[PDB]
């Protein structure tokens, strides 16, 4: 009956985040229920051959929702999905919004060794996956989970046996009858994201923080209803989800692409295909795109920007951006976690190639601390640590952990060692363990 746990900010910061208007308080289906509304028939989704308009999008994901309410699946209650990049992903993100169950998405590329921990710390109702995936090649590991107690009410399964609940049958068809069901509310927790090295830590994102950092991102980014954006990296990582993401374009009215992954040649007749617009990738993925982008500048000339992000991104190789892939480039620094940081559209080129730019909002706080946990002198080296209308307060039910990584303030520390530019934007220059 209880909604999940989670650490909320204070009353004073949450009624100041709501007096900027970053906090608007609504459900993250807002995003496909206000695209209905204005632009039903627009592509949302390109899937290989398949093309999403909103309304399919939210009829389907409606009939998902409909479907796991009648069987009784709803608030207070959590799911473990983990899906390739697909459409189906999305379809059952917006679901499980919709039913008011709070979802984790594992990546495609966890193992069982991952989704067991995961399972232990949401005791999930529902799992979604893939028969294609290793882990659900045979039944091993779902019989391992009653010999447990940890066995899921539901199991759905894309790519379904003939004895499985096949994913794309609740999809495509509404429940016998009507169980009522919503979003859990605005300020309470919608989904799990995962910090980025020794099993990921579950992080609580609400309604409220999350929309709001898609809201922002895609403004800064620019998006529109033109804007056709690949997705080549893990749909699920908050780089790809949020920053601005699928979730960001489709705030913006505009559409996702699919991709498996971020190899150049499949990557490159997809963009030529559908004429992507836009397009993220790290730093290794950015180099194979690099090697082929002369011999194939044909298929890749309708990418207008290229966001990038994560490892370390000299500024020689992202001079060779603009140079090569002939569009512009943006820096993304973020987490998981919460704070975002992006080099704007308008920067100068200096502040594009050698910085990873500047947080998504003016209430955004920062401290860049010395090993004595003072801030250092401007513009020197220091651990980052910071706060916001976005970043979280704690990881789910880690008490321990948390007290480690939160000062008195409610600052995060990140462990990321940075340095403010005079321009004012942010230079990471390695990590702190
Ligand atoms: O494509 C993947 C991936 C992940 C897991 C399995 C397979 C592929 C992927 C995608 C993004 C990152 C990644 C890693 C870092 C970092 O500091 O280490 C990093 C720092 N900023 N960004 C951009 C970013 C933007 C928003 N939220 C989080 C991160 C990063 N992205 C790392 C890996
Ligand atoms: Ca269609
Ligand atoms: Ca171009
Ligand atoms: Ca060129
Ligand atoms: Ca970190």
């Amino acid at each position: 009956k209880q909604l999940i746990e989670f650490v909320r900010w204070s009353p004073e910061r949450a009624q100041h985040y709501r007096n900027k208007g970053y906090w608007i308080d609504q459900p993250l289906t807002r995003i496909l229920t206000v695209g209905v509304q204005s632009h039903p028939h627009s592509l949302a989704i390109i899937c290989g051959e398949r093309q999403l308009s909103y309304i399919e999008l939210d009829r389907l994901s409606t009939n998902l929702a409909t479907r796991l309410a009648e069987k009784g699946l709803g608030k207070g209650d959590t799911a473990l999905v983990q899906l390739p990049n697909v459409a189906e992903f999305y379809i059952v993100f917006f679901a499980l919004l919709k039913a008011g169950v709070v979802v984790l998405n594992a990546l495609y590329s966890h193992r069982q060794y991952e989704l067991n921990a995961f399972i232990k710390q949401i005791q999930p109702k529902l799992l979604i996956g893939s028969r294609q995936h290793e882990v659900f090649s045979n039944n091993q590991f779902i019989d391992s989970l009653h010999d447990v107690n940890l066995s899921p009410e539901i199991i759905l399964m894309l790519n379904h046996q003939a004895t499985d609940f096949g994913l794309l049958d609740w999809i495509e068809t509404p429940a016998e009858t009507f169980v009522d069901f919503s979003s859990t509310p605005a300020d309470e927790v919608a989904f799990f994201q995962l910090s980025g090295t020794g099993t990921p830590k579950l992080i609580p994102r609400t309604h409220n923080d999350y929309d709001y950092s898609v809201r922002a991102s895609a403004e800064i980014c620019g998006l529109n209803s033109n804007t056709r954006l690949l997705c080549a990296l893990p749909a699920p990582h908050n780089f790809m989800l949020s920053s601005p993401g699928a979730l960001g374009v489709l705030h913006a009215g505009g559409c996702v692409v699919m991709a498996p992954n971020p190899e150049p040649l499949n990557c490159f007749s997809i963009i030529q295909r559908h004429q992507v617009n836009m397009a993220s990738l790290v730093p290794s993925a950015v180099i194979m795109w690099l090697e082929k982008a002369a011999q194939y500048k044909d298929q890749i000339q309708s990418l207008k920007l290229l966001q990038v992000g994560g490892a370390s991104f000299p500024e020689s190789l992202a001079r060779q951006v603009p140079e090569v892939l002939n569009c512009k480039l943006q820096q993304v620094f973020g987490m998981a976690e919460g704070l975002v940081n992006y080099t704007r559209l308008d920067d100068s080129d200096e502040q594009i190639f050698t910085t990873q730019g500047r947080p998504i909002s003016s209430d955004d706080e920062i401290k860049i601390v010395d090993e004595q946990y003072r801030e250092v002198p401007e513009g020197e080296i220091g651990m980052l640590a910071t706060r916001g209308p976005y970043t979280f307060c704690g990881y789910y039910q880690s008490p321990e952990h948390n007290s480690q990584v939160f000062d008195e303030d409610n600052y995060y520390y990140s462990g990321d060692l940075v340095q403010r530019t005079p321009d004012g934007n942010l230079r990471v220059v390695g990590r702190i363990k």
